[PDB]
This record gives structure tokens, C-alpha cells and sequence, in this order.
């Protein structure tokens, strides 16, 4: 179900990430470093448990979850959120909730590339990842 998402992915295009970070209240200095960072995202599976690592020269994160089961998460920008990840239309949809706010992180495969769409408020960011061998 999730199997074409699995592997190591490198950031190759970003659009509107500053908009997205600013909407979340990320400070200018962090937005500045993040705008020049190219993370590696690693998505692994062990049975029903997915682990999603995001590695960079600035911030690292790691989450583990079962699809369709809520989990606590502390994001790269230090939000403490209630999260759930599911497959929807073949897309991996990650919803974060905190303080009555929501953001979605939607991953879809298009021509072998991993497109991550990040929405908060009115801000919509599109970031493109290519697989590493
Ligand atoms: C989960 C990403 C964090 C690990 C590497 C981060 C590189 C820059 C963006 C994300 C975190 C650091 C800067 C603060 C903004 C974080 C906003 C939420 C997470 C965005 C993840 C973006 C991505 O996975 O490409």
C-alpha cells in the first residue's frame, strides 16, 4: 500500500516554504537557514510501523507511527501536536492538530518523484524529493 514511498529521498525543488514557515510563526533566522537546507527524508516500514526520518545540516526529526492511529509528535519547529497519517487516494496524508490549528503534509508520487504539499492557513508549499539509489 505504502511501498512506493519507501526509501531515501533528497530535496530537489521547493516553492513557498518561507510562506509556510512564516504562517506557523517560525522566526526569521530559522526561516533563513531552512530556505538553504536540502533535507534527506527516509521512509522505512517494519510490519505495520512506519518510521519517517528527516535529516539535514540544521534540524533532524524522526517519527514512528501506524497508519490510521493517532500519535504524539514534536515538530522541527517545536510544536507539540496530535498527528495521524493515512493513505488517501494513494497519497500519504499527515494531519497535525494543536491549539485548534491544523496543518497537512501530503505526499504523492508523480513520475517517480515524491511531491510534498504543506498547507497551513492560506499558505501552500510544494517540495519535490528524488529518490536516492
Ligand atoms: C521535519 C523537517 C525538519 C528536519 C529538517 C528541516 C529542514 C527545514 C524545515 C523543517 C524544520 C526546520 C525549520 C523549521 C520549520 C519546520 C516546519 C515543519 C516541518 C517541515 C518539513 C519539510 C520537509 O520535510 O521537507
Amino acid at each position: 500500500m505504502v511501498d512506493a514511498f519507501l526509501g531515501t529521498w533528497k530535496l530537489v525543488d521547493s516553492k513557498n516554504f518561507d510562506d509556510y514557515m512564516k504562517s506557523l510563526g517560525v522566526g526569521f533566522a530559522t526561516r533563513q537557514v531552512a530556505s538553504m537546507t536540502k533535507p534527506t527524508t527516509i521512509i522505512e516500514k517494519n510490519g505495520d510501523i512506519l518510521t519517517l526520518k528527516t535529516h539535514s545540516t540544521f534540524k533532524n526529526t524522526e517519527i514512528s507511527f501506524k497508519l490510521g492511529v493517532e500519535f504524539d509528535e514534536t515538530t522541527a519547529d517545536d510544536r507539540k501536536v496530535k498527528s495521524i497519517v493515512t493513505l488517501d487516494g494513494g497519497k500519504l496524508v499527515h494531519l497535525q492538530k494543536w491549539d485548534g490549528q491544523e496543518t497537512t503534509l501530503v505526499r504523492e508520487l508523480i513520475d517517480g518523484k515524491l511531491i510534498l504539499t504543506l498547507t497551513h492557513g492560506t499558505a501552500v508549499c510544494t517540495r519535490t524529493y528524488e529518490k536516492e539509489a
